[PDB]
């Protein structure tokens, strides 16, 4: 079978990608690496294709090293930005059959989101996004959060701004500003992963909104992109390009 | 001006039509009738397109005499199923000149909910939809949330259907049967018109919800159906086909 | 240690109560019984307390006889009713030593919804409540929204009942009657444990909500009551009468 | 009657205002000002108490007028803060004879939200509050959620912080600082009021949401305070003293 590695295999998100890769029958297990393990583990296992759970932190890190060695990438990892994403893709110019896939959102239901929420955006007069999460997430706002935000910007592009007579406020009352729309992070105990995008406008609003309660809604993303990784070579940003939609 | 009638120009949201018919430039008040008025002040008043927000009980009547007298039609009054449009086209055949466009929600959010409820539909295992309305509503389930489960089941047409092990069972409790989808029905005082549609797979559920908080949101969709009214003869169902999506 | 059996030991909650147990350094695991082992299992290992989340067609079953034997029984499974509670109690005529603690939700957000619904019904014209669960679930309503529901009937003793003006209907449209109480059941591949309480008055609602996510959330209340057993002998209706609110 | 002034009779909620207490059978409309209409006709109309539905930038100034002229205060204008209140309660040291009410919400709903967050807060590792308001609203947060953030705060003293590992963080992301307690402040067109409370612990959550969807919603709420306003000399903070709970 395709051989794929998991780095952050001891994380909430990796050790339930380690059992995926383990028990699907096309995929074989080449190394399961956290925190302190060297990167050489994944080359002197021959390892094709990486799947990457970590940190923000140590992301750019362990993709570098892949693209490097010709390793293509599967990444979850969140923390991403249009410069980071410009990096990677200059590393792989050099690497030009490497293929690198980056979403901030294995689950289908948060992809339907985005791309639902690009749909709608130029009928509302508003548009926020509200995102929740456990209280172990080192990044804020989530990825997923960040780039439906982007996404509804881009689709209002030539419209007027979100209307907002706030003239006073306590700091951080009306959110991150992410491309002109407010964006809020919710850290709560009993949460895992979970977004709502809110559009408003005469007497009216559409709620978007996606709960994962399990980390098993992240797998069969995932193994999709596994399995598909080789078809586009360079960088893929998102789950969307391999669906039909 | 185009001449238009409205038929419940007291009622909650006729009378916000009749308002938004004065205001309009574009568009001249030939009638306003409520209960008890005879629909011959429709033709006495030279109307070309008439606005229906009545009750389910009278609007296949209202429609009948419409059609006979060559006038287009803008219903919102709910309460239909596939035998009143089988019947309304029926009529329509004797003047094929004449536009009727029925829809159960002119609010734009509603309309992006029903084109997402069918988009999404096939990628879950399991779909309801929840309905919540001001407790004067004389129908149950809405009009919107019957239209919306029809067309997820139109959707997932050769799929399973919803799991579900419910062995006992209080009579109601799973709500009604809509082309195997259950939909249920709040009504609550202190509500105007709302729905949410649910989709679940493993260990994840999308959710897309609308709120109509104000009439004032049902009055953009009427209008942009009323002045397009005659660009489609024949029946038109739902506000969609006017719109590009 | 505080000898305590788990009937339902093969079960996800029941599974997730052996682990709790048996980590618990003042409790000692004396049975693990799921379908099929019998209950003398329970008496040969000097059980003197059991933890029951077994199916509603077994559980009076299993009641009649821990109580025979002199067990104290902490349940959790649902399908409970007045009768079924006037029948535990008869059995505990004959052993009026013997502790019974039945509760439909062991999670502390679950038993504040249903102290918030009792003080708050009477300020409101209407009052429903919608349940969500997984699609394996035996039982429509829950046992948490229909014990919900019954205290919110109790409290609104006296007072009209829900406004509706429903004249034409789906069956199930308006979910179940619970003492004059509409309540909603979704099944949904995805979800855990749900319910929403809804209240609504002129131009206002309020909504009480609680999520379990995970199954780790009915541990707590479940040691709890396994620890406070011995302190009321004869029959406890919920968690609520061990907590100070 | 007991006459009443209303000041910003003009606005949205002022002018509800206006029609109840012209409705009201044992109430007499005194005056009616809106911007730029002078203080002194309230004394000329010999007004006995006054609601005002204004400005932040303004109230305090009404206030100290009412307050020096012997003229009971009904406020539902936002924008305080203990320093505001302090400072009233300074005024009224001169005029102990004169009550004065301020209360950031006056529908039912939200109050018995408040009074159930105080109830729930300790039970919980997490506290949040969003609040969701129409985007003319000069002031964020919402004096609700802050009014309720202080009450969970409160009620938390001697608790741990809530948990969060954010280590990376676009600024105004996790919303504002009030007394430790996260709360989100979006503006959306087609809202008029609301707001959710979220707690949160190991694999549950609860959520405790108002809305007010009309106006109307807040009347009732101020007329019982019109009318009981003389039994409090001197600061009443919020609805809830006035009601049995
Ligand atoms: N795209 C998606 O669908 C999803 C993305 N995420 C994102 O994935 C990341 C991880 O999430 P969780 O599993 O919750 O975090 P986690 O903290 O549970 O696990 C991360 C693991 O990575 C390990 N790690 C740290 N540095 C490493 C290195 N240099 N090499 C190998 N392993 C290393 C850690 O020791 C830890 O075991 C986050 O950035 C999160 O936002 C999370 C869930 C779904
Ligand atoms: N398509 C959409 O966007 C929407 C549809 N609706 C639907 O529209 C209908 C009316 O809704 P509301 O305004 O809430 O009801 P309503 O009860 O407030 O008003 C209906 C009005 O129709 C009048 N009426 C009854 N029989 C009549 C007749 N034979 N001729 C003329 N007028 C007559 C009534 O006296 C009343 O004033 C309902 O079926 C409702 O479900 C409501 C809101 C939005
Ligand atoms: N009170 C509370 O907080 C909660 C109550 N529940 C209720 O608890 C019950 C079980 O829920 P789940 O664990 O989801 O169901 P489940 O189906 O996962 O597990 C039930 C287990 O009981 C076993 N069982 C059946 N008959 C038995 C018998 N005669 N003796 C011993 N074991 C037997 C089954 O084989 C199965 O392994 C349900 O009635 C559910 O509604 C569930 C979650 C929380
Ligand atoms: N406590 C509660 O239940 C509620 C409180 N509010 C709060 O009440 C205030 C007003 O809310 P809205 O009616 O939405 O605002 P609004 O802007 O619709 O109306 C305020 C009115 O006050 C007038 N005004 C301004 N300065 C004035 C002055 N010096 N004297 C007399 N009138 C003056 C304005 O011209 C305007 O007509 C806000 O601070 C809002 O947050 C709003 C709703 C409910
Ligand atoms: O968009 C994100 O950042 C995201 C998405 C799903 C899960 C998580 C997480 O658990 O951190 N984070
Ligand atoms: O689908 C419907 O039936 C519907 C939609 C919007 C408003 C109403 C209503 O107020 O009755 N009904
Ligand atoms: O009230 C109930 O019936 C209930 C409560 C929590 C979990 C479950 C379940 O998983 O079935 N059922
Ligand atoms: O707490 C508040 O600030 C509040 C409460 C209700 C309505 C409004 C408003 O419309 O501004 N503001
Ligand atoms: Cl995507
Ligand atoms: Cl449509
Ligand atoms: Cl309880
Ligand atoms: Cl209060
Ligand atoms: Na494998
Ligand atoms: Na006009
Ligand atoms: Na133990
Ligand atoms: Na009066």
């Amino acid at each position: 079978g395709m051989r794929v590695g998991v780095l952050g295999a001891k994380g909430k998100v990796g050790a339930t990608m380690v059992r995926a890769v383990a028990a699907a029958d096309d995929l074989t297990l080449s190394a399961e690496l956290d925190a302190g393990d060297p990167l050489s583990l994944l080359t002197d296992g021959n390892t094709e294709v990486v799947i990457d759970f970590t940190h923000p932190d140590v992301v750019m890190g362990n993709l570098e090293f892949l693209i490097d060695n010709g390793i293509h990438a599967v990444v979850g990892t969140t923390g991403f930005t249009a410069e980071r994403f410009q990096q990677v893709e200059s590393w792989l110019v050099a690497k030009p059959n490497t293929s690198v896939l980056i979403a901030p959102n294995f689950a289908i239901g948060a992809v339907l989101s985005m791309h639902f929420a690009k749909q709608a955006a130029r009928f509302f007069d508003s548009a926020e996004v509200i995102e929740l999460h456990h209280p172990h997430k080192a990044d804020a706002p989530s990825g997923t959060a960040a780039r439906t935000a982007k996404l509804i910007a881009e689709a209002r592009k030539g419209l007027p701004p979100n209307p907002d007579a706030t003239s006073t406020s306590l700091p951080g009352a009306r959110g991150a500003d992410v491309d002109g729309i407010p964006v809020h992070a919710v850290r709560l105990a009993g949460l895992v992963a979970h977004q709502e995008v809110l559009f408003g406008t005469e007497g009216e609003t559409l709620t978007i909104r996606h709960d994962s309660l399990d980390r098993t809604s992240f797998v069969p993303g995932v193994l999709l992109a596994v399995r598909r990784i080789a078809e586009r070579p360079g960088l893929t940003v998102g789950l969307e390009p391999l669906l039909d939609l």
